[PDB]
């Protein structure tokens, strides 16, 4: 299966926490990275005074189970970060999000798939489409269909 996960940073560094998140990525069992967006920025969305985000997306080719994978991924937060209660509301050294598990739907408690936001987020899908511009959606809907509405500025590298 190949596995689309987010990868979002906004503290201590993010190209840092980032190209460190790709290490812990890379040693996930059963799983490879196949590739890697470009990093782009994202200025904060709102009022609130926090760092510019680092924001990718990563192809991991893999044969666990969706929620093993989604083991791993909490696992690598919580092992990088100088995990904090605050960064659920502030900065935050890590986020990895599963965006898309091959074509499958998955809606259950610990875990929705496709991520329940991301067709309202450019630095999802723009650094989605780099890695997999022919993709299309388990509901059917193509990635670059989305995309050409011209509803998503492409964001600026890092
Ligand atoms: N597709 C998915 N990828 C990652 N976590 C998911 C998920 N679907 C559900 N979750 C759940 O989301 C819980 C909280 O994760 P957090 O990272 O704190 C949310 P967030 O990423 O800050 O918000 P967001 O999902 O709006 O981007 C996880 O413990 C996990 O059980
Ligand atoms: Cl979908
Ligand atoms: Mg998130
Ligand atoms: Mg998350």
């Amino acid at each position: 299966t190949v596995a689309y996960i987010a990868i979002g940073s906004n503290l201590a560094s993010p190209l840092e926490q980032v190209n460190a998140a790709l290490k812990a990525l890379g040693d996930i069992p059963e799983s490879h990275i196949l590739t890697v967006s470009s990093f782009y920025r994202t200025p904060p969305l709102g009022p609130q005074d926090q760092p510019d985000a680092l924001n990718a997306a990563v192809a991991l080719e893999t044969s666990l189970a969706p929620e093993e994978l989604l083991n791993h991924t909490q696992r690598i937060e919580l092992q990088q970060g100088r995990v904090r209660k605050a960064e659920r509301w502030g900065p935050r050294t890590l986020d990895l999000d599963i965006m898309l598990f091959g074509n499958e739907v998955i809606n259950t408690e610990r875990l929705t798939v496709p991520h329940y936001d991301m067709k309202n987020r450019g630095f999802m899908l723009w650094p989605l489409f780099e890695i997999a511009p022919e993709l299309v959606f388990p509901d059917g809907e193509m990635l670059r269909q989305i995309l050409h509405t011209r509803a998503f500025d492409k964001l600026n590298k890092w």
